[PDB]
């Protein structure tokens, strides 16, 4: 870490210097070249910028530990996994996919979670997304899937979207994506914050045991905060008002001593099992339901720090599942398999050098012995001059490690080959179709609803009629409903059922609506719309302010303008800034009206926007009888509520906050 | 141009190929280091990024052509204006200041719109902007305005936006910024489009001619569309509903035969005139009031044509 | 420093692995992608080199420390030189200047000396040649010069050497060059060794007080190990029987404590004698004369610490003429001008990134106070989040350094600048010619003959008759005898006599064979010629070694194989690997075939010797005859011939000093 806090202005090479007037021949006259404060200085910002991720461009990251549970050496030779209460310090970034680093974070998009363990054994990635499985089959055809779903190659448009042609046509040709699909169309697609979704490992890995046998395993992190979503009517508006808003959110969850947690669970199932279960388990579009393999809980996972320099630690992080430690190793997944290649190769691009593993973040917390040489931004001095093997003239070392010594990574012995090369597809991965059913089998009504909405939504943007037809083809190929509800929208008969993958089976945990209450309500925010006018009106404010403190949720009081007791000014405020809304009485005036100093209507537009959400609404006061029926809301209906006494109305409002949204006010088909 | 409307796939060096499925060790093996199909198509991907522009990271380009009204050679000896009629091709880039690539196009900022003539003596370009001011006195001072203006180091927060502490503590303390400031501030901040904008060099120039005599000169790019800008609370939402809003207007503009057009202009004055109006002309926070130096028309600006690469060409 | 004489093979994360066998699908199967081990390894090595320095590539460097003489407030307010006895750690590379990284040390050419002062007011680089001037007036000149001195860009011949068409035409047409081209083709071209050598800063600087005055100075760094130079025909054999020869003997100096050492000394004038010695000193083709101001020793440097690893040490080194510190300043010399330019742009291509200036061998040893952030390969995690000036929220931290305040660095406030801006050369720099015929008439008879000699051998490598004929136009305003000695040699008629820059003034200091005597012997090669036939041989070797190893000498004993006493063969013996030959009198049978080595080695190591004007000598009885042999002359300066070892030793040791016997060497007539 470098301090700044004192001192004179330096060059990079410790020279007493000054920065703020370019050398100059005659005060009026042109700049010298000889200015070498000048070069160096605008050198340095010339050359700020380096690639951005090919692929999860926009994310932000966090420090923290994870802690085991137990000795896990009858699963694992895993040390980071060998103790009870054993910490690792980790880092985490979370990010979207497709938008480019500056785009919005409440975009509908797969979302990333990538985890680095920093073990006493070496570096352990798992890269992973909040969505359990992905739209193809086989890595090659990740830049086809990529091309399809960035913005088009002739006008770069539209940014951060699958509502275009190009990402359904796509879509449409490559049934392998269903289910990742139904997954991104879902509330799973725009989370409310990275703290409430969960993250996945996707394919299936390998735990293996000192004694070389090995289970086939599937991570999974699952939420401690709960899961929750916005809806999409109000994630757009988002993405214009703050497109800062999960990163805030993480941030701001951290500096408050709510460091978000996450139980690290597997299933664990045998070798035996790879295709006891109706599907191939090296086929990355599908999971092992929970009923068939139940989860067991390794460790917690809490993210307790954020970095000091954003580009330094979050940009500069590169992943890769190429960092795999004894005791984990890889599957036939053609998917996993390409992803090895990649990640090592990408970094070439992002660092423009191949010592990217010696950037402080990169970097790992035990000693290194190697070989490795040289290379533009060479970091080491090495003292063993005779880096070969086989030497004598350094004594054999370093010495190699394998299964038996040194602690040395060792693939599963139990792995083998046969048959010819192929460049084919298993007929074990061809079913494209069920896996999505399960998946929309297991939402609420609601959650299906919305499900078809967001497909209304792209489906109606894609230009190409011939496109629109073979969306439905597959559509229906999963449920004929859906199919025909979505059609509906574009005007389109939907085609004859074909009933091949369809069944009644359903899930659990897969639904974000059903999953019940929020298991705490702490950092959720909560806004109190106010006035100047009315004494009265702050009063009211402040008294809420202590009361909803208390229980940890975070308050902003809005009003004309600022003052004591006041956070923010209806000009910047908006409805997506908060989980819910409170009206303090003494503001009636305001929702029945303008003023210079916000936009017409704004004080009531927050309010039913609010309501049209689904999120908590109330009137807190005498007069909150009637404060509703001006602005339409219902006073009887369900998470909207109307009391004088401060700590019922508290004590109410909280158990909306918990149950976080009221599905009951979006109509079905 | 290369076409791919026909043909088989090829490797980047013409030998006929397939990128659908990995080379395995059997249907349900690992994948092969062999499989030099893969690892072409693969690292081509993971190579496709460069870094964006330091500044003006978001924007978007069209071609188009430049056509002069005269021969003027009695202000300067640049052959792209030595005849009437005289059409020299052009490519132009408009963008934002702050944001980075994917970045709302209707954020409040300065905007850029840059100019290459592909004249006949060599290419030219004027790198301006639609407000006519700039922050700053001395270049030297760049990376303070802009590391300023640009989310905070610790988290990257806020994108696209001077709204925060840092922007204004260098904004009150580098008063020579009061200007841009209030542009920025106007309607100027969000404009309705790309082709309802003006352009300006900024800084002043030199015109020279054939004797060696010199002008001071100022740029104007007039929009012949005229000027509009957006309501703030409508470019916010504008922002999340499209954040591609002033490239698709562009590209729509051109696709549909309504090419935007400006009028190409200069203040000329006198190099005895640097600090005839009050203020010191080499100062690129001042504009020359047009009350004391009129505007002549130098020629026809006209965007007609898209690209087909976008990566490629803008 | 990173230490691997212990431990397991580590990847770049710390993961215990091995690296000796590529994982295969089966036994014989091919190599899978999922081979992280491999691919890392690889990756690594494919990725290994950084582009050759565009010019100096050829070179080697070391570490040392520079120790001031005294409190030079009177003269300059440089921090290094503010006390007596005031020590600075430094580090110089010393190379050649046209050949790339792999090309032989002994080509002619002129030697870069560069050197780095880790100064705690930070890094000062002085950045400078063997040779006092350079060849151009500009530095928008460079790459012509480059361009015409390395190989031809058809075919990429010939490598290190100014021996082509090219060269000669850039060097006639630009009669600038002369100067140098002088000391080029003198033994300046081939010194004996880089501790043989002196260093200079070429152009003018300033040295600037704390009041703001300011005096002109050049740098030179006067070799105390003298001056010594191969001759050509020497240079040419040593360039192939071992392209290292002048790091080799660097790196032995080092590890036998014998670390080379110079005198950092000035040249101090005033701003109103600029043009006071009948030349501009803005011209870097110039010398001031000793005779007009003299030297003052400042300071002594000495190298006597090898580095660890060569690449991350000498190759990444990366010099700066820009790395100046406060009480030095540029001056208006239109070469070094440019050169602030290039050094600061050219490790962008170097290092790939702009953080070059974090490499450990570039960072200086006190702190770095200013707003540079991120780019590619970034090291640091800043602590300041206001990296902006001015600002208040890091209370106007860094502050601003100047004259005035923090020690800052000043531009001298006594330049100043009038005139029009022009792309026009000073008339002050015309005249080409006087001073390298100074430089000519300064050197001893000899001293000229080897360089018409030097001049001979090229010019009619020179295949343009044209091209050689404008050689011989420039050549003769500089002395027409030297003409008419070249154009002898490639037959043509040397134009007329032209006598306005002809004259007799000569100057003392810038003869190498005329200097006297070597001031020290420590070091130098003393190869013993003998046999493993008679017993005899070996035991008057033995003896001659104790008593030459007792006065610093390195000591090699030749005969036909290894054994105890014996440190090479005559197989990999050579006479340009020694300073000095002496045969053993038991040998005599081998001077007048074997498998063991080529017929007539051992005679034409000796013969090789005598000729290339070396002390050569027989020890023994039956010495006197051995001579006769061999046909070198007995009573010959230089010849040794004695019975007593101890009188044998005394009388070649200072053959040794003498260096060099110029009297075996035919002048013209
Ligand atoms: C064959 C190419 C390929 C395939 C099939 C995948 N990825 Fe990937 N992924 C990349 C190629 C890639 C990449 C181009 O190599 C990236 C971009 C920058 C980087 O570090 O690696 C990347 C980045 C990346 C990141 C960003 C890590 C960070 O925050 O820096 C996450 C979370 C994922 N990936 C997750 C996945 C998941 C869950 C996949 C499905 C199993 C997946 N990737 C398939
Ligand atoms: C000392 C540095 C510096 C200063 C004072 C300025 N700029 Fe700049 N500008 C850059 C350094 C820079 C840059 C970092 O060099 C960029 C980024 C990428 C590039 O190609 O140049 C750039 C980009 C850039 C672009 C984008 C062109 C494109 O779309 O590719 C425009 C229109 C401008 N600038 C215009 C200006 C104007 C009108 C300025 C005030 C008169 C100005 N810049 C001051
Ligand atoms: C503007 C072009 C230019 C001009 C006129 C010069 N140089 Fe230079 N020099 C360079 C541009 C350059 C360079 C291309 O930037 C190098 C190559 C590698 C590097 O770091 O700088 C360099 C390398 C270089 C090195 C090697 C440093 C090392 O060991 O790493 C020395 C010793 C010199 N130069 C010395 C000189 C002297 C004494 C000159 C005459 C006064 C001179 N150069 C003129
Ligand atoms: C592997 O080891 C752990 C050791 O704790 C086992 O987990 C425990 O199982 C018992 C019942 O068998 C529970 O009462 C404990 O609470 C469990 N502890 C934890 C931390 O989960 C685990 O069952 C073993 N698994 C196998 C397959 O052998
Ligand atoms: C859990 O893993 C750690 C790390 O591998 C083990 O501790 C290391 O063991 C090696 C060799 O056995 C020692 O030479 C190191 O000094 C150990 N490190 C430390 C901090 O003790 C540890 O033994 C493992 N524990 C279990 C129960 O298997
Ligand atoms: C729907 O659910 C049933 C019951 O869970 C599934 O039937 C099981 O499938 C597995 C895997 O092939 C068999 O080995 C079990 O023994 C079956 N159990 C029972 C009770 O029938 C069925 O596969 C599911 N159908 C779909 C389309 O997913
Ligand atoms: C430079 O020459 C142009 C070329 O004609 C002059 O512009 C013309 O001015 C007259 C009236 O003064 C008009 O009839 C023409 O139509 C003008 N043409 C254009 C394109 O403006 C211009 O006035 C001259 N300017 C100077 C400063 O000498
Ligand atoms: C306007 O500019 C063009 C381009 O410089 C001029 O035409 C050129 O004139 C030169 C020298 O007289 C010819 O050798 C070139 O071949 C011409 N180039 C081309 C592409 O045609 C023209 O003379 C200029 N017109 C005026 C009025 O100054
Ligand atoms: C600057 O100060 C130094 C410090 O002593 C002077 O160096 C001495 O000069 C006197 C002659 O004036 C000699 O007797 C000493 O032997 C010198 N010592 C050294 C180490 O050089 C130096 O002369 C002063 N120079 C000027 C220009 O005032
Ligand atoms: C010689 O060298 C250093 C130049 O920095 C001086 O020591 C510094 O002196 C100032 C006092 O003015 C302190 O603020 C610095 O912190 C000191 N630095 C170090 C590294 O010791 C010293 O003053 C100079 N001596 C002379 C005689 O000028
Ligand atoms: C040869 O040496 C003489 C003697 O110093 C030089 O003539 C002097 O030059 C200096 C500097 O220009 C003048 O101040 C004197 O007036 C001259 N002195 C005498 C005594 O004549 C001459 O410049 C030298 N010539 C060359 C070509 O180097």
């Amino acid at each position: 870490e470098v301090d700044d806090s004192t001192g004179y202005l330096t060059s990079d090479v410790g020279g007493p210097i000054q920065d703020q007037t370019s050398l100059k021949a005659g005060i009026r006259g042109p700049t010298l070249l000889e200015d070498f404060m000048f070069r160096q200085k605008i050198q340095h910002f010339d050359h700020e910028r380096v690639p951005e991720r090919a692929v999860h461009a926009r994310g932000a990251g966090a420090h923290g530990t994870f802690t085991s549970y137990a000795d896990w050496s009858n699963i694992t030779a895993a040390s980071f996994l060998n103790a009870t209460g054993k910490q690792t310090p980790v880092f985490v970034r979370f990010s979207t996919v497709a938008g480019s680093r500056g785009s919005a974070d409440t975009a509908r998009d797969v979302h990333g979670f990538a985890t680095r363990f920093y073990t006493d054994e070496g570096n352990f990635d798992i890269v992973g997304n909040n969505i359990p499985v992905f739209f193809i089959q086989d890595a090659i055809q990740f830049p086809d899937l990529i091309h399809s779903v960035k913005p088009r190659p002739d006008n770069e448009i539209p940014q951060a979207a699958t509502a275009h042609d190009s990402a359904w046509d796509f879509f449409s040709q490559q049934p392998s994506t269903m289910h990742t699909l139904f997954w991104a169309m879902s509330g799973h697609g725009i989370p409310r914050s990275y703290r409430h979704m969960d993250g996945f490992g996707v394919h299936t890995f390998r735990f293996v045991k000192d004694d070389g046998s090995s289970k086939l395993i599937k991570w999974h992190f699952k939420s401690r905060q709960g899961k929750a979503s916005l809806v999409w009517e109000e994630a757009q508006v988002l993405s214009g008002k703050n497109a800062d808003f999960h990163r805030q959110d993480l941030w701001d969850a951290i500096e408050s001593g709510n460091g978000p947690e996450w139980d690290v669970c597997v299933q664990i199932v045998d070798e035996s099992q790879a295709q006891a279960f109706g599907f191939d388990l090296l086929d990355p579009t599908k999971i092992i339901p929970e009923e068939y393999a139940p989860l067991t809980k390794l460790g917690l996972l809490k993210l307790d720090r954020n970095p000091t320099n954003y580009f330094a630690e979050t940009e500069q992080v590169m992943f890769q599942p190429g960092h795999i430690v004894r005791g984990i190793d890889f599957t036939e997944d053609p998917l996993l398999q390409g992803r090895l290649f990649s990640y090592l190769d990408t970094q070439l691009n992002r660092n423009g050098g191949p010592n990217f593993e010696q950037l402080p973040i990169n970097m790992p917390r035990v000693p290194i012995h190697n070989n490795n040489r040289d290379g533009a931004g060479q970091m080491f001095i090495h003292r063993n001059k005779y880096p070969y093997t086989p030497n004598t003239l350094n004594s054999g070392y370093p010495r190699q490690a394998n299964q038996n010594a040194g602690r040395g990574f060792f693939t599963a012995p139990g792995r083998t080959a046969s048959g010819a090369l192929v460049r084919e597809v298993s007929p074990t991965f061809n079913d494209h179709w069920s896996q999505p059913r399960l998946f929309f089998n297991s939402l609420t009504p609601v959650e299906q609803q919305f499900l078809v909405n967001a497909m209304r939504f792209e489906i109606s943007l894609v230009k190409s009629e011939e496109v629109k037809k073979n969306v439905l083809t597959q559509l229906n190929r999963v449920s004929h409903d859906v199919a025909v509800r979505v059609a509906a929208a574009i005007g389109l008969g939907a085609p004859d059922a074909d009933d091949t993958y369809y069944h009644n089976n359903k899930t659990a945990g897969v639904s974000i609506v059903g999953s019940g209450p929020l298991p705490t309500i702490k950092t959720l925010r909560v806004g109190i719309l106010a006035t100047t006018s009315e004494s009265s009106a702050l009063d009211q404010a402040a008294q809420l302010r202590t009361r909803l403190e208390k229980d940890g949720l975070v308050v902003t009081v809005v009003a004309e303008t600022l003052r004591e007791g006041v956070d923010q000014t209806y000009s910047t405020a908006d409805a997506t800034g908060f989980d819910g809304v409170v009206v303090v009485d003494g503001a009636a005036a305001l929702f029945a009206a303008s003023s210079p100093l916000f936009p017409t209507g704004r004080p009531l537009q927050i309010f039913v926007d609010a309501y049209r959400w689904g999120k908590p609404v109330g009137v807190c006061g005498g007069k909150s009888s009637e404060v509703l029926d001006a602005a339409d809301v219902p006073e009887d209906g369900d998470g909207v509520y109307s009391e004088e006494s401060v700590d019922m109305f508290v004590e109410e409002f909280e158990k909306g906050l918990a149950t976080f949204r009221f599905t009951d006010r979006f109509a079905l088909d």
